[PDB]
This record gives structure tokens, sequence and C-alpha cells, in this order.
């Protein structure tokens, strides 16, 4: 069972993460250009199975706003649960092995951060974006249900499988994307596209490995805080890495 | 608990009946359709991210009456497995415990197959979109697993069937935006017949979540689990025949 000191321990390291967030979110708000990535509608000029108009831009994402947004939610949250007003709730909930506020937090700040990383990566259909959003908050959801119904070494992944199931399908669509099936341009993907894409993925499948750990519950995965202290420095290195990547390749004042 | 031999034979033979209503209807559709085909598309980069793309180019084709007969038969499947020998078994076990994971296995499949359909007779065909409405369509029948797995009817305890509802709603919203076509430079001709399919269909898909809500309320006739698992089979039928046959009548006619 979790102590009053190890738990008043892990409010503390929430607060400090959370001022690393909200320090990052400062430095995109004010350091970021207008860089903006589009979502298009691609109509039928026609019946089905005829012919389409050329992709038309229905709205821009501001990419910076977006970068400090993800940023922001986790500074948010982390102040939330860091609160000794929510000492007893927090005690509570890790004393059923469950983190809320976490997965309603990563159910929006992984959902704007896979939207971004997929217009990085060029996809801008506005039903492909707004399907990335619904189907990663999915794999989110999944998670929490998860903690809210099975406990560790019960022997019960079913809705971490299914988590996994819905968390691979944007990882497939920019995997898609960057082969570009029957793509007639020699211009290649930057660079800086694949860092993101690559170093994302290995961040998110960490995620995963964190709640398969925490459930199978095996060594010192035994300790249920051990998942929650690594799930608090996945979150930082994650954002972090995402942020600094999209700023360094499309947010610097040398591409205003 | 052990089901009355008079109960659980007769929801086989319902199952059987259904069974022999879709297989039918698969073979019409396989024989008599034309070749009518839905184009999966990749818009590319074809410089910088925030730049210009090439013309949307065309990856794959779905073949829309084998998809058609493809749902159907998925569902002719599931009910003759259901109806069939240790299978049977199982499925009777289930019952017992207010569970039927069959459904919601085929439903993963049939369901997500018919939803990618209607978004193409709509002029979605961004295959991201495609794949990420399949994603997120499969991850609201999910849901609906959880709720049965881990809930007990009258426990006032619905959060699997909401985040279905979450999941749910998304490719519908996708719809939605395609036939009001913001941004287009002219007014978007929708032929009445695909209007007909939205609307149809959306009401079914609302009606399956009506039986879970019905279902895990559990008031009045609906406090009988077996009738749940009837109005379910009935509504599957009644779907897969609506879309079948809307998209038969709109496309599947004419020589090619
Ligand atoms: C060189 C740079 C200097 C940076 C100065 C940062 C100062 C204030 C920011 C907010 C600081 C709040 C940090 C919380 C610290 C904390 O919660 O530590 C737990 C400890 O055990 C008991 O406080
Ligand atoms: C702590 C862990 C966080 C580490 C951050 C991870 C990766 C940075 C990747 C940046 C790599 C940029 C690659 C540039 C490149 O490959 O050049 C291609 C060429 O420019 C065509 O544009
Ligand atoms: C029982 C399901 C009844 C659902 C009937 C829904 C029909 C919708 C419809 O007919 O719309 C097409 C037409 O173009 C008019 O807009
Ligand atoms: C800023 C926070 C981030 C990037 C959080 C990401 C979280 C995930 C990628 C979670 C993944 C999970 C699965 C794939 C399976 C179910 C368990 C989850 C939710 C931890
Ligand atoms: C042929 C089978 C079909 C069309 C089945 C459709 C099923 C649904 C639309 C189910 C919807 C549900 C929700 C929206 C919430 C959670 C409960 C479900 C799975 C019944
Ligand atoms: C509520 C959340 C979203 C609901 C989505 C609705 C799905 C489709 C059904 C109705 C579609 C018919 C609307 C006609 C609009 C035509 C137009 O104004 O151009
Ligand atoms: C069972 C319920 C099924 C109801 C489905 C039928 C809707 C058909 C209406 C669409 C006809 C197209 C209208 C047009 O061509 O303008
Ligand atoms: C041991 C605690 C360290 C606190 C760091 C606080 C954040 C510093 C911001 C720069
Ligand atoms: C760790 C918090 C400090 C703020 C972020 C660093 C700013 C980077 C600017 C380039
Ligand atoms: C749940 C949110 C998803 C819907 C967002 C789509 C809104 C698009 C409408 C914008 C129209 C602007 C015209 C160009
Ligand atoms: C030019 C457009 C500027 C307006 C700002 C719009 C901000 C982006 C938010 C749109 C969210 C709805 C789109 C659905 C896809 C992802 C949820
Ligand atoms: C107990 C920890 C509470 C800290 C809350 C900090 C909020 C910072 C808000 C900044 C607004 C710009
Ligand atoms: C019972 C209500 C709980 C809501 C959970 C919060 C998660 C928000 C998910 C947003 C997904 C948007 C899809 C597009
Ligand atoms: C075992 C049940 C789940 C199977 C489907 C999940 C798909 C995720 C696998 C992708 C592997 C990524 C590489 C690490
Ligand atoms: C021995 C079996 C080990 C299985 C470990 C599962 C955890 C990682 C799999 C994650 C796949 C889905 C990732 C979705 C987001 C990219
Ligand atoms: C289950 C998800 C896998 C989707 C596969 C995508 C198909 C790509 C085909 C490329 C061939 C065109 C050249
Ligand atoms: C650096 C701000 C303090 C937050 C702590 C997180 C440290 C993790 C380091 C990740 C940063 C990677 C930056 C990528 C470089 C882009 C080129
Ligand atoms: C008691 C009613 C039984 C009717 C079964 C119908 C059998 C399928 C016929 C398809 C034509
Ligand atoms: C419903 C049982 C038989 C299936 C055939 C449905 C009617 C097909 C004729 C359309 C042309
Ligand atoms: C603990 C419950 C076990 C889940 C049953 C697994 C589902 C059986 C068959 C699913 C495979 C479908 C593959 C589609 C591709
Ligand atoms: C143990 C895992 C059980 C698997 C679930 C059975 C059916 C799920 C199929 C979902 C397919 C999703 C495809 C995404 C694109
Ligand atoms: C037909 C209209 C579509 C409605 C879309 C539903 C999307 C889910 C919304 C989240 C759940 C809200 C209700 C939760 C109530 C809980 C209180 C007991
Ligand atoms: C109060 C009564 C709530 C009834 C909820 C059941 C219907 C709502 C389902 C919405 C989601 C539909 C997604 C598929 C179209
Ligand atoms: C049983 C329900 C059958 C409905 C058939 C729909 C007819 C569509 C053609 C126009
Ligand atoms: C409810 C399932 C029983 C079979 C339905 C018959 C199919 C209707 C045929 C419609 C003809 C449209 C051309």
């Amino acid at each position: 069972k979790p102590t009053v000191k190890e738990i008043k321990s892990l409010q503390n390291f929430n607060r400090i993460a959370g001022v690393f967030h909200l320090l990052q979110m400062l430095a995109v708000l004010a350091l970021a250009n207008d860089f903006a990535l589009p979502m298009t509608g691609t109509y039928l000029n026609g019946p089905p199975g005829t012919t389409f108009s050329a992709p038309v831009v229905i709205l821009e994402t501001p990419v910076g706003l977006a970068v400090a947004l993800f940023l922001g939610l986790s500074a948010l949250f982390h102040f939330i649960v860091s609160s000794g007003n929510f000492f007893k709730r927090y005690s509570a909930s890790l004393m059923k092995n469950q983190n809320i506020f976490r997965w309603v937090e990563y159910s929006l700040s992984s959902s704007v951060m896979i939207v971004l990383i997929a217009q990085i990566c060029g996809i801008a259909d506005i039903v492909a974006l707004l399907a990335i959003f619904g189907v990663n908050a999915s794999m989110i959801l999944f998670g929490w249900l998860q903690e809210k119904y099975t406990q560790p070494k019960d022997g019960d992944l079913l809705p971490f499988w299914f988590g996994c199931i819905a968390g691979i399908v944007p990882w497939i669509g920019l995997l898609i994307y960057v082969i570009a099936p029957g793509s007639t341009s020699d211009v290649a993907v930057p660079g800086f596209v694949y860092g993101i894409i690559i170093s994302l993925f290995l961040f998110f499948n960490s995620f995963a490995l964190v709640q398969y750990l925490q459930y199978k519950g095996k060594g010192k995965w035994s300790n249920y805080l051990r998942g929650e202290r690594a799930y608090i420095v996945l979150s930082l290195v994650a954002k972090s890495a995402l942020a600094w990547q999209i700023f360094s390749g499309t947010l610097i004042p040398a591409l205003e």
C-alpha cells in the first residue's frame, strides 16, 4: 500500500514536471512563427464514382499555438494532481492502482500531438485528422478502462490490447504517407519529419510498455508508483522532444 | 447459470434464420452487382511541410459489390458459428453472463466495412481517413464489449458505453462535414440516394446504441437480457439489408 510520504513525494514530482511543461509552453507561445498546416476537403464534383474538385483548405492549424496547447494541458493536469485539495482523491486512486487525471489529460494532449505529426507528414484531409484524433483518444480511453476494471497480476489485459489496436492505426496512416504509394514527385520526406515520426513512435510505444509492465506487475513493477513516475518522465520527454523538433523544423523566425 | 433447453434452442434458430437472410442477400449482390469501385487516395506533399501538394492519386479501389457481400457474409458467418456445435455451448454460457462476444467480434469488422463504404459514397477517399474511420468505428464496438465484460445491468456504470458513443460519433461528424462541404468553391450536388443512406444508417447506428443503453438501464422489458440479444439480431438484419440495397440501387445496377 502506498504510504502518505510516498504519495506526497509523487505530488511534488507532478508539480516539478508541470513547471517544465509550463515554461516550454511559454517559450513556444513567445518564440514560434505563425506557421500553419491545412485541413482540407476533396469533394465529389458529381455523383459517387465520377470526379473530384481540387482539395480546398477548410481551416489551418496554428502550429505554435497547438504545440503550446499540448504542453499547457500537461502543465494544467500536473498542477491539479499536485494540489493538497486532491491528496485524498489521488491517495484513494493510487490505492486502487488508478490515475484518472492522466487519462483525461492524455486523451486531449496525445491526440493533439498525433494530429500535428500527421499534418507535418502531409496528411490534410479534415476527416483523416478528426478520425486520427478520435482513434488516438480511444487508445487512451481503453487504457483508462484497463485501470478502472483490472488490477495488476489479475491476468486480464483485454482493454490494454484494445488500446494497442486503436493506438497503432494513426501510425499505419503515417507509414502509408511516408511510403507514398502511387506518388509522382521525386521530392523526399524531410529528415526532420523522419526524426519526429521515429522518435515519437518510440515514445508512444514506451507509454504502452509502462501499462503492460504495471499490470504484469513483475519484479520492481510490482510497485505501482514506479509506473506512475515513468509516465510523468515519459510525458515530459515525449512532449519536449515533439515541441522542439516541430519548433526547429518549422517555427523558427528565419521561416516567418 | 443454465438456460432452459426451449429458450436457448429458440435463439439458436433465430440466429439461423437471420444468417440465411444475410447469406441469400450476399449471393444476390455477388451475382447481380456491377464492378462499380470507389477510390482510396493519397495527397502527398510535393514540397516542404506548409507548401504544396501533388494532385490526389488513387492508391487502390474498393470493389463495392464485393464489400457489400463482405458485410452480409460476415453476419451470415457469425450467425452460423453461434448456432454450431462447441461455439453454440460458448454462446449459451456467455448469454447466461449477459454477454455476446461473437456479436462484438462480428460488428468490429462488419459495421466498420459499412461505415467505410458510407464514407466513400459521400466522397471521402483519403486512405488515412478511411483507415482511421475503420479504427474508430472498431473502437466503438470494443467499448460496447467492455461495457458487457465489466458491468452488470442496473449497476449505474455506463462509462464504457459513453466512451463507445464518443468513438462512434466521429465518422458521422466526418460524413456531415463532407455533405456540408465547407470551403467548396461551388455548391456540391449530393445525390438523393446518398442522403437516404446517411440518414437511414445513422438512425440504425443510434438504434444499436439505444439497445445497449436500454439493457444496462435494465428497466421494464429490458431486464430480460435475451430481449436485447433479439433486438441486435433484428437491427443487424435490417441495417445491413437497408445499406446493401440502397448501395445496389444507387450504384451497382448498370453494366460498366
Ligand atoms: C503527452 C502524453 C502522451 C504522448 C501520452 C501517450 C500515451 C500513449 C501512447 C498511451 C498508450 C497506451 C496504449 C497503446 C495501450 C493502452 C494503454 C496506453 C493508454 C498507455
Ligand atoms: C451490421 C452491424 C452493425 C451495423 C452494428 C452496429 C453497431 C453499433 C452502431 C454499435 C454502437 C454502440 C455504441 C454507439 C456505444 C457502445 C455500445 C454499442 C457498441 C452498441
